[PDB]
Order: C-alpha cells, then structure tokens, then sequence
DNA sequence: GCCGTAGGGCCCTACGGCT
DNA sequence: GCCGTAGGGCCCTACGGC
C-alpha cells in the first residue's frame, strides 16, 4: 500500500495520506517518487476518541500509518526515528474529506503528538470542483497541490494544549450533547493552521452539511436529498407508471452524474427500499426483479434490476413545472435541480423516516393516509385544534408490517412532544397441531424487524436452554401463504407464558422510539405531530397559490398572442405583403409592430405561424379560445383574491387524493 | 449460504444451484420452503477436468455442494447418504449459464457419477429474456421455473458411460486441438441426455465467445464491447470537442442499451482504450485516474470521466448515413452499429488480444502512416506480395517504443499470421561517476508491467541467480518520462550484465503473433495481406453506401425544394388555395391538384412559416437547390465510375494519414 | 449491535498460448 | 503465471439512540 520515496533522508521525505487507490493512483502518478511517498487508506477511519485501545491496534490503517512514521505511539513515542519530516494530510475537497482529516487528526494529537508539536503534520489544499483526487489528471494534481514551488501546504500548530484537549473531546468524544450544543451554537445555515481551529471548522462543515443536506428528511415532503434526487431523475427522464420499467443502471448513473455527487450504492440501496413493501407504508418506486426481503437479504446487483415511478409518487412531482417549487443550481453549476418536491400527500408522515445525523438523529413512524389527510383537513378548519383532537382522526402510526401497537401512552406523548416510546408487538395466535399439542403462529412482526435474525434469536434462546417449551422453530413464510414463523410448544406446556416470554425476550417485541427531528426552514427541529402537519399544510397553500399564479402569468401571455394572431387573420393579405417585402426577419419584425400595433412576441408569433394556420376555420378556433382564456382568467384570479377560495381547493385536491390513495389502517391499536 | 429447506425427507426435497445471490433472493423468495432448498454459487466454479485433485478438494465452492449433498465423493461416494432426490442446475439463461452448467455437470461426473445414474441430477429451464433470475420477479420464477405444476425439469440421463467420458475429455480436458476441431464441425453461423447437453452447451458457449466476445472484426478492428463503447459515446455526443462526460453514465447507458453484461467489464474496456501505454492511437480521452504502467487500476468509475479521441471520430464517420448494417441490440429494444466504418486500418493499428475457446488471437499494433502507405500500394496493384508490402510496412510499432531484433519472426508472422517477434527494452551504458557504470532503460517491451520487471531483477540479485548489481531503482517521473536505473559494481562488465537482465528477465520479451479475427463473422487465421484486403474492400463498401446514402437525401431535398420554389413563384394562388379550404386535407389536396404537386411537395408548403416568405429567406430556398443540383451531379459522376470512387477512397485515407500519421517508435535493429 | 446514508477497497472462477 | 473480456460476490469505517 506504501508507495514509498527513493531516499531515506527522513529530513527532505515527505509522506501523502490519501483516502484510497482511486486517489492514490493520481497521486503516485504525479508525485516526485524521490522525496515523496503515499499511503492510501481506506476511507473514513476509526475515530480513536470513541474507541479503547484493542480496537485502536488493531485497526488496519491505523497500523500501517504507525508502522509507515517509525515513531511508534504514545509514551514511546521517538521523534528521532521519524521516516518522514511532513506527514500531509490530502484528503479529498468534499466534506467528507474533510471529516477524514478531523479523525486523522485526532489519531496524530491523542497518539503522535509530538510529531504536531515539532510541526511534521501538514494539510495539503487540493482544489474544489472535483469528487476526489482520482478525478484530477496526475499533471495537474502535481501543479496546484504536490509541487513544493508552487504548493501552499499549511503546517498544523498546537497553540493552546488545554484547548485543544477540550477542542478535541467536545468533537470527538462520546458525549453527544455537547457536540450538539457546539453545533446549535456555531451554525451558520446559509503558512500554517492553528489545529483547534481546524478542528471547529472542519467539523462543523461536516455536521452541517450530514444535518442539512444527507439524513435528516424536510418537513415539507419528508425526503432527504438522495430520495428527491432520485425520484426527480425519474421524472425527469418521463420514468412514469404507464411507461416500461426502466435499468436500474441508468438510473443510478443518471441520478450520480447530475444531482447526486456520491457512491452508486448509496443510491442504488435508497431507491430499493423506495420500492420496498416492507420498509415504505406508500411506496415510491416500482420495481421489476429481486429489490431485497424482509429477512435482509439485499436486491440484485442494479445491472439485474429495473425501476419506475409508482403511481402516488406522481402526486408528489405533481405541478413541479408550474413554477411551485424553487429550483436550485446543483453540485457543480452544470444542472438545476428542485429544493423541495411539491408533495401533494403528507409524505413525511405517511412514509416516515429514520436518519443518523451528527449530533442528533431522527425516528419517525409511517402513518396511515386517510388518517393523515382527515388530520390535515380538521387543521385547516381549525387552526387552534389540540393534539388529542387531531388524535380523533390519527390514532397513531401505521406500519407496512402491520402488527400492534400496545397502548396510547407512548403514541400520545410522541405526539404532544415528538418524542415517546411506542411498543410494537407482533401478531400471534395460539392453535392446536394435532396429538393435544399446540403451537404459536406469528403473522405479522414488528416495523425495521429483521425476521431471520428474529428467528435465530428465538433459536439462541432455545440453544441456551434460556426459555422453556419450545421443541421446533420454522419459517414457513411464502409468497402463497404469507408471513408464517411457526413455534412448536411441548405437550402441557402452557402455550401463552412461552409467547409472554418471547415477547419480553427476544425482537417478537419491539420498541419504536419516536424522535421526530426534521428540517423546518433548512435547520433541524424536534417537532410535535401539530406542528409537522401547520408545516405540511402551509407548504400546500404556497404550491396551490404559485401554481394558479403561474397558470394566471401562461394564460394572460397566450392571450396576448392571440390578439396578435386575430389581429394577423384579420389583415392576413396586408400582413402577407408587409413580409414580403421585407428582406430581413428584423425589417419585418419592425414593419408588423409599427403598422397592425403589435408587440415584439405578437409580431414573432406571426412569422412562426405556419401557412397551415391560415385554413377557414382558424379564426374561429382562435376566438374560441380566446373567450375560453379569458373565462380561465377570471377562474384564477377568482381563486387569488380570496385565501377562503384558496384553502377550499387545497382542501378538494387533498380530499380527492385521500380517495384514489388512501387505504385501511394496518397496525392494530390495542388498549389496556 | 445455503437455505436449506424444513423437511429432512429426501425423497421429497429438492436442491436448486444458482449463480449467486442476485438469482438466490429471486429463488428464495419464490420457492417453496418446506421442499425447495437453495445454494447459491459465485459465478464460473472451478473445471474439475483440468484442474488438480487438491485443488478441488480445496474450492469453496466444491465443498458447500458436497457437504449440502452429503453423499462425499468418489469411492467413498453413498448415495442412501443423499438429502436431496431433487439436485437441480437452475443458472441464468445466458450462455455463460450454460458455460456454468457444463461445469457443474462435469463435476458430477467426475466425483459424484452414481448420483447422475440413479436419477437424482435435473436442468431447470429459466425463460429466456432476461439476464439473470435476479431480473425476474419472485412470482414469475416460480411459476415458470420451480412450481411441480407448471415446470419442465430435464432429467439428466446417461445413457453410453464410453462415449460421456469421450465428451468430458474433449470439451472440457486440457487439449485444446480436439475442442477446436468440435468447434469447427459443428459451427453453425422431460429427459435429457449429458452428451447431448454438454455438446450443445458447451458448443453454444464456445461460439458465443468467439464470435460476440473475445474476437476483433476483421473489418474495424474490434470487439463487440469496444464497439458498443464508442457507439455509445456517439450517440450520446460525446465529441472531443465538448467536455467530459462521467465514466459512470458512459458504463450505465451502454450496459442497458447495448452491452448485457458485468459493468466492470465495461469500465475496464474503455479504460485500455484511454491509455496511451495500451493503444497506439487511443480511442478514449480519459479525465482523471486511468491506470500506469505499473499495473495500477483505474480509478473508480465514479470519480473518472472520458469523451471520445479525435481519431475515434473517424471509426464512426458517416455511420449515419447507411454506411454500415445496424442490428437489433440483444432485447429488441434499441439498434446498434453491427461494424464500423473505420476510416482508418484499426485491427492493425491498434493490435488486439484475446482468449476465446479453441482458440486465441495476438495482433500486434502498426504504424500508420505505414499502414495506409500499405493499403495505398495495395489499392494500385491487388497481386501485389507480401514483401512488397513490407517496404511499406517494417513490422509492429508499439505505443511503449522499445526494440525488435531481427526481421525474419515479422516476415513469418506476416506471411502466415504466425511468428515470433523478440523486443528488447530501450538501454545504454553511461558512467555514473569514480569508474563506476550504470544500465539506464528508458523504454520497455510492450505489455510489460515496469514494477513487475523492476521486482523481477530484485530478485535475481536477492537471490544472488545474477552478479554486477548494487542498487536497482525506478527515477521513473511524469516530467522525466521512464527511467530505470542498475548501478553496476565498479570494474564488472556492465554489457555482459545487460545480457544476462535480457536472458532472465522481461527486459527481453517475445510477442507470439497470432492473427487471427472474423471474416464474414467467422473466426480465421489471417496473413499481412488478407488483413489489409478485408479492409479495403470495406472501405470501398462504406464510401460507395455513403455516396448512394447522401444521393438519395439530395433527390428528396431537391423534391422539396421544387414544391417551395412552384409555391413562391405563385405565393398568391398558394394563398388563396388555403384560405379556401376549411380543413388541412382539403388544402392538402387542392394544392395537389392546382399545382401538380406530390403529396411530400404540398404538406412541405403547409408548413412553411411566414417567415420564409422574406427577401432573404425566398433567396436561400434558391440558393440550396442551386447548390444542390451541383451537389447531386457531382455524387453522380462518382457512382457512375469505379475508379472515381476507388480514387476518393484513397485521397480519403490519404488525408487521414496527413492528419494522423506520426513517427515510427520502435526500432527495428538488424 | 442494529437502523440507513456516507467514505473507501479485493478475490475467486474460465479460457489459450506463450514463457 | 501473465494477458483481457466474462461469471459471481463482502467488509471496514462515522454517526445517535436505545
Ligand atoms: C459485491 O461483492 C464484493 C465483495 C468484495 C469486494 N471487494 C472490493 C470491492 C471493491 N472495490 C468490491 C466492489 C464493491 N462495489 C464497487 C462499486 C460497484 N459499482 C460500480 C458502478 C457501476 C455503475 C455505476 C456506478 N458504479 O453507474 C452505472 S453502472 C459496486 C460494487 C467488492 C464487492
Ligand atoms: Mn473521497
Ligand atoms: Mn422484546
Ligand atoms: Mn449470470
Ligand atoms: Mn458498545
């Protein structure tokens, strides 16, 4: 892996830390193999602040950046048998990279400290603009990055010991909270380097950015950036449910080349469990072939598959293209892609979401549609209705798995304050086999439960001799007969006490603890069922109101044309000969405006209009459109002049996807 | 790995093999878990009949089927030891499927005959159309494939054990002769028997990769991947003179559309075009990471970008102007380019390898100015020799410069497509200071690995197999270009050390020059001039269907451009015909009528725009017919005389060769 | 130790002909 | 034991909450 230099003059060696092979490969290409050596790693590394020391020696690279230095580590630490006098840190120009070079650093300041405090540790500036070094030419990495006469490494300095000792366990540690408050107290949402300071601001770009911009959904239409890429690359290549599925591949390629600036599995796994039964109460994409099951196996390799939109994911791109939603330039200038989908279901809620952020996560439970929309409509006719009222409409979450939900407590505190501990239990029935012996029969299992590793926990139990009862377990679940683990129980053995026992313990019982954090004006909030459904409505009403401005702005544009064309029809022999004996468009351009009073973009439509166009019923045709616009017109600013007109529609549109969409509550809410 | 089913009652449980776990998930979830157990295999398994027995033993894969069979093997072999009745060959209906058959049947042969006798071995038979099972929906598998209702099992039966071993031997043993002759008689360009299956497999695999895989065309010099590469970035417009495009779009677009295939062997493909160390003229122009000359990989796919070579643009030229044969693409769903139109000697220029079954192939990369030089010569005087080619054409030139001693392997090579050519890597002797000496090489043999050389000679003095040498290293430098430097001890004779580095390691290398490439789609050892043949006659082809192409798009402009030019001279009537008709048939039909016009020449003047009716618009409608007419005439006078056309094939390669052609790298030494 | 978006990479097989 | 198109697939790491 250590490409390392011809001399060994450790005084004027130089060592590159790089993330990989695909940078490495760059680097060792360009570089001056004489005084420099390379060691690729293998992407993010072991975080030594969380860690106890086994799993700190015998982390790979680690070891080989110990073994690569010669110093050794920590009280034997020997500055005097450094191979190297630079160690440079060149991770990629991505926030990413910049988080590999805050836990490189880490590993130098808790291990090799004194290698920072004789300033061998350096950070080499690699341009932006590319997703890492093996993007770049080995020429060109060389000019502006490696090449010490024009290079501009910046040399790490321990200022303040105390400092950063707290800079580096507030960041790093185990302790979330403070982290947090670092980060809540530092966000902004919108040569030589003092290492604490490189710390904060590495690392904040790198919390921020996993915050706003990777695991945390947007309360609007519940997606986190890779989802809304994905499903707007669908629509955007007409990827809809009437039409053939589409290569998985392409998607995938598609979706990383203009949007998403990531690794393919990051998106390939995204859209698979869009497309999972099992994982999305509403799913969003449509799959054709092996897209993974409940016991965790994953989907074929992508080249296999094929995809589409499902029919409900039309909904939430529906009327993206009348000016609803604002677009955004992408990654890197040369594409435009949305901020947020106009989502025309509650798709936060409906679906759900669970992400790990930095600083804090989020768990939120799929619910059932018609609840949430009955929920949405009660709120726009009340805008002082209480949590427990809209609780008359959403009685809780409704997973895709079914099962049940033990009680409201947890459910009503996860809804007066976005968080609470939900009890999901399986559905299981006790029945006779034959020969007076019975067994249990589980139908449905808990929400995000893996059902083979449920199974072999159950057999664990068995195995260890930790439960009584049991004399055979099996997965009889099939695409005919469904969901069916089986559990034998011993002759006379009491049938319920075993299920009791499963239950208490093994994943037949699981919890789901609700931590509703999602973004609200780009920054994260924890927030209450209320509050997510205001945050969902007001989101419709701006989508409604722009979309009927839009069609007002198209409608009064083509009603202008039209008095062009009526205007051209009208005067057709004299508008003929004004063209003709015109040499240029721009003499006939000018000479229509002037003579029939003709804007520029009327005077244009004329000399697009088509010889076609001037058959005896055109003029009719185009007056009767005319007077269709103009009625169209009155319609819209009808809508625009009252927000009680305004709501109504948004109220008539919901309903009517509540209708073709909404279907039965799956998930039992059992009480006592 | 293997999803055994819940019964332990052999005789009604059955085993299904797959490919992996993409055809495993679909396999899993559509069985029938009480009877149907499951194994997933990884990819081609090990061939049992050229392999060594504790080779065998040792595979992972060879194991997991023993142990799920519980039967063991050979002579310790107990068939009531059985857990299943049912062992079922389920892999994906592609001829690599078939290949892994074969290889599967072979081993249970070899080591678990009994099981095969007593009934126990079936085929399954996956629809065909897609990929692999992974590609099916669960429902769909069981249905067609795996329910006792609906499916067709193919018990394997043997029937003469004489004539099975004979089959095994042949197809898949370590002679390669006996193979190649099966191949070459029978080329074609319930219950079931294993010779009967074996053969026609195997034969399927065999000819698959012969002539849509590991083969150039004779014609554009390439393989059906590299064409779908470039194809791919023609229709895509991935011209030199835009930017980059992303590797990973390149790969995923030409794998759905045209290539059913394992993207690594996509990626990889257009890497090799894109290095200058692999391609005398490189196909792709590469952004980023692209491999060295070491051995280092190209970076991922995702982090790398490429666009198409300016000479590339003339492998594709005129390709859209029925130039050459398109052909359904492997789903029916798209149409790809069945040859190029290579405007340029490709095959020769760029050389190819590649390992087929019964065969291989190793053509080295020319010239080419050279090459067209040939083709010239060849063009004036078609009885003309092999060695009066070869005052054009000195011999291989490869893109890693270097030396070739002797001309005599060239000479074989070219008369008989066989010959063995020795290169010898570029090195001098230099003094390095107080008497001392060193070698230098500064160019390597073509397709030699430099690291893997370097580690070779360090060995040698490792291991003390070589005398003279007191330091070895690589100075090699983007800026510097490659240098590799051997201090030689002082006093020692540094040239008798050259010698032996020549003698014992690949400083010294041999090319096996072995052409062979399909003509008229079969697989055919050529010599220097067959190739050069082939070439020409397809360039005649292309030009003269290019030139019929361009005549009959000229007659139809023309056609249009009467219509417009009897509409202008009438603009008025024109008018009125319209104004009067109420709908756009009725228009259409009038202006037939009145003005003896083609139904093309009337629908043309309804959908003029109102701006064509300006001074200038009027005067470019005459323009372009005028120039038209000269057009059409000159495309004429070409078609109407074989030597014209003969003629502009040349002045065409000519000016290809005046833009293209450059300086010959590799010295061939006397 | 799992949930799900992220960083990153390696090793087995067939096939022929040359060493 | 390499070369170059093919079949196939796994493991390590951050991050929070429980
Ligand atoms: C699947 O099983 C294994 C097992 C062990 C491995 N060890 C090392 C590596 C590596 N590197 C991989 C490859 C893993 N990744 C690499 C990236 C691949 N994706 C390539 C790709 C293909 C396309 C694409 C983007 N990327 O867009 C359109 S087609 C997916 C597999 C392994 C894969
Ligand atoms: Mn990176
Ligand atoms: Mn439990
Ligand atoms: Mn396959
Ligand atoms: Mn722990």
């Amino acid at each position: 892996k250590l490409a390392d230099c011809s001399s060994k003059s450790p005084e004027e060696c130089e060592i590159f830390l790089v993330e990989g092979d695909s940078a490495g490969g760059s680097t060792k290409s360009g570089r001056d193999s004489r005084t420099q050596a390379i060691l690729p790693l293998r992407g993010k590394i072991l975080n030594v602040e969380k860690a106890r020391l086994d799993r700190i020696l015998n982390n790979n690279e680690i070891r080989q950046m110990i073994t690569a230095f010669g110093t050794g580590i920590g009280g034997d630490f020997d500055l005097a048998k450094a191979r190297y006098h630079k160690i440079v840190i060149m991770t990629d120009a991505d926030v990413d990279g910049a988080h590999i070079r805050t836990l490189l650093l880490t590993f130098f300041y808790r291990f090799m400290r004194p290698l920072i405090e004789a300033g061998y540790v350096y950070i080499a500036q690699p341009p932006t603009g590319y997703k890492g070094l093996g993007e770049m030419n080995a020429d060109q990495l060389w000019e502006t990055t490696m090449n010490p006469e024009h290079r501009a490494l910046l040399q790490v300095k321990l200022e303040d010991a105390i400092e950063a000792d707290q800079t580096f366990e507030m960041l790093m540690g185990d302790v979330v909270e403070n982290r947090r408050q670092f980060i809540e107290d530092n966000a902004v949402y919108a040569n030589e380097r003092n290492i604490t300071s490189e710390m904060r601001e590495s690392f904040l770009d790198y919390a921020m950015s996993v915050i706003v911009a990777r695991a945390l959904p947007d309360v609007r239409d519940g997606l986190k950036p890779v989802h809304r890429r994905i499903l707007y690359g669908l629509n955007e290549q007409g990827m809809t449910p009437d039409k053939s599925y589409k290569k998985s591949a392409r998607i995938v390629g598609d979706v990383m080349g203009k949007y998403h600036p990531h690794g393919d599995s990051s998106i390939y796994e995204a859209m698979v469990r869009m497309a999972q039964d099992f994982s999305y109460r509403y799913p969003l994409v449509d799959g054709q072939g092996n897209f993974g099951s409940m016991d965790g196996d994953g989907a074929a390799a992508m080249r296999f598959t094929e995809a589409r939109m499902t029919k409900i994911t039309l909904e939430l791109l529906r009327d993206i293209n009348k000016d609803t939603i604002d677009f955004i330039d992408n990654y890197d200038g040369n594409e435009r892609e949305p901020s947020v989908l106009p989502a025309r279901f509650p798709n936060l809620l409906a679906n759900g979401a669970s992400g790990i952020a930095v600083g804090m996560a989020t768990n939120i439970p799929p619910h059932n549609l018609t609840e949430l929309i009955n929920g949405v409509l009660s709120l726009s006719k009340n805008p002082d209705i209480s949590i427990a009222e809209l609780m008359e409409d959403i009685e809780g979450p409704d997973f895709p798995t079914a099962g049940l939900i033990l009680g409201k407590s947890g459910i009503r505190r996860a809804y007066e304050t976005g968080r609470g501990s939900i009890q999901m239990r399986s559905r299981a029935v006790i029945e006779e086999r034959g020969g007076g012996r019975q067994r249990i029969v589980v139908t449905e299992i808990p929400f995000q439960v893996n059902k083979a590793r449920m199974i072999e926990k159950i057999a664990e139990l068995v195995r260890d001799k930790k439960i009584d009862g049991i004399t055979d377990l099996r997965d009889e679940t099939s695409l005919r007969t469904g969901v069916r683990v089986v559990i034998d129980v011993r002759k006379d053995a009491n049938a319920s006490v075993i299920l009791n026992n499963l239950y208490k313990q093994t994943p037949l019982q699981t919890s789901f603890g609700v931590n509703m954090i999602a973004l609200v004006n780009g920054r994260p909030k924890l927030i209450n069922l209320k509050e997510a459904l205001v945050h969902y409505l007001e989101h419709q009403k701006t989508v409604v109101r722009r979309r009927t401005q839009y069609n007002l702005r198209k409608a009064k544009d083509r009603a202008h044309i039209l008095e062009g064309l009526r205007i051209a029809l009208d005067h057709i022999d004299e508008i003929i000969s004004t063209i003709r004996e015109s040499d240029t468009d721009k003499v006939a351009m000018e000479s229509l405006q002037q003579r029939f009073k003709l804007s520029e973009k009327q005077a244009q439509a004329i000399l697009d209009m088509r010889l076609r166009r001037l058959t005896g019923l055109e003029r009719d045709k185009i007056e009767a459109e005319y007077n269709e616009l103009l009625n169209y017109i009155s319609e819209l600013e009808t809508i625009l002049a009252d927000e009680e007109v305004l709501l109504q529609l948004v109220r008539d549109e919901l309903t009517e996807i509540r209708d073709r969409f909404g279907d039965d509550r799956r998930t039992e809410i059992q009480l006592g």
